[PDB]
C-alpha cells in the first residue's frame, strides 16, 4: 500500500491521500482536505485508519498548527475511519445527525458533535457545510471554501462512474447534483474523494453519470 500523501493546493488548503484494500474494488484511493485558518487546522474527512489520521495530525502539529476540528462528509469508513482515534485525543469530531445515526445503525463510533443544519458556517466566512440531498448516500454533504473557491464534493462527485451503489439513492442523485450545480457553479476547483481534482464541470459529469446509472437500474 502506498504511504499517506499530503499535497499543498494553495494558501491554507492541503489534500490528504490515503490508500486501503476494499472487498470487490482492490486498492481505493481516498482524498480529503486539511484547511488552515491562521494557526487553526480542520480535517475534512479522516483517512481510512487511526494510523494515517495520527500521521496527518502530527504533520500539521509539527509545523505549529493546532487541530481545532474534523468533519466527516458521510458515514462510510473512508470519511470516518479516524473518528475513534480523534475522540481518544479529545480533538473535536463533527457529523450530521443522519451520519451519526448511520454510524450507530452499522455498529461504528459516532462523532462527538452532531448538527442538523442543511447549510451553515463550520468557520464564519471560511468553511461552509452544504447538504444537496441524497446521492452516493442519504447523508452525503460537501464543504465549500469561499476565499479559494474550492468545493470538496466527497463521494457525491463521481464524474467517471458511481462506484459502490449499496447505500446509494439513484432516484434522488440527479436532483441533488442539479442543486449542487446551481449553488457552486463559481467553483474554480472540485476535489472528489476518488478521482483527480477538476473544474466546475465535474458536477455536470456527476449529474450525467447519475441520470445514466438511474436509467441502467430501471
Ligand atoms: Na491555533
Ligand atoms: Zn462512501
Ligand atoms: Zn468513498
Amino acid at each position: 500500500l502506498p504511504d499517506l500523501k499530503i499535497e499543498k493546493l494553495e494558501e491554507g488548503v492541503f489534500v490528504h491521500t490515503s490508500f486501503e484494500e476494499v472487498n470487490g474494488w482492490g486498492v481505493v484511493t481516498k482524498h480529503g482536505l486539511v484547511v488552515l485558518v491562521n494557526t487553526d487546522a480542520y480535517l475534512i474527512d479522516t483517512p481510512f485508519t487511526a494510523t494515517d489520521t495520527e500521521k496527518l495530525v502530527n504533520w500539521f502539529v509539527e509545523r505549529g498548527y493546532e487541530i481545532k476540528g474534523t468533519i466527516s462528509s458521510h458515514f462510510h469508513s473512508d470519511s470516518t475511519g479516524g473518528i475513534e482515534w480523534l475522540n481518544s485525543q479529545s480533538i473535536p469530531t463533527y457529523a450530521s445527525e443522519l451520519t451519526n445515526e448511520l454510524l450507530k445503525k452499522s455498529g461504528k463510533v459516532q462523532a462527538k458533535y452532531s448538527f442538523s443544519e442543511v447549510s451553515y458556517w463550520l468557520v464564519k466566512n471560511k468553511i461552509e457545510v452544504f447538504y444537496p440531498g441524497p446521492g452516493h448516500t442519504q447523508d452525503n454533504l460537501v464543504v465549500w471554501l469561499p476565499e479559494s473557491k474550492i468545493l470538496f464534493g466527497g463521494c457525491f462527485i463521481k464524474p467517471h462512474g458511481l462506484g459502490n451503489l449499496g447505500d446509494a439513492n439513484l432516484e434522488a442523485w440527479p436532483k441533488s447534483a442539479k442543486i449542487l450545480m446551481s449553488k457552486y457553479g463559481k467553483a474554480k476547483l472540485v476535489v472528489s474523494s476518488h478521482s483527480e481534482k477538476g473544474d466546475a464541470s465535474l458536477m455536470k459529469r456527476t449529474w450525467e453519470q447519475a441520470l445514466k446509472g438511474l436509467k441502467e437500474s430501471k
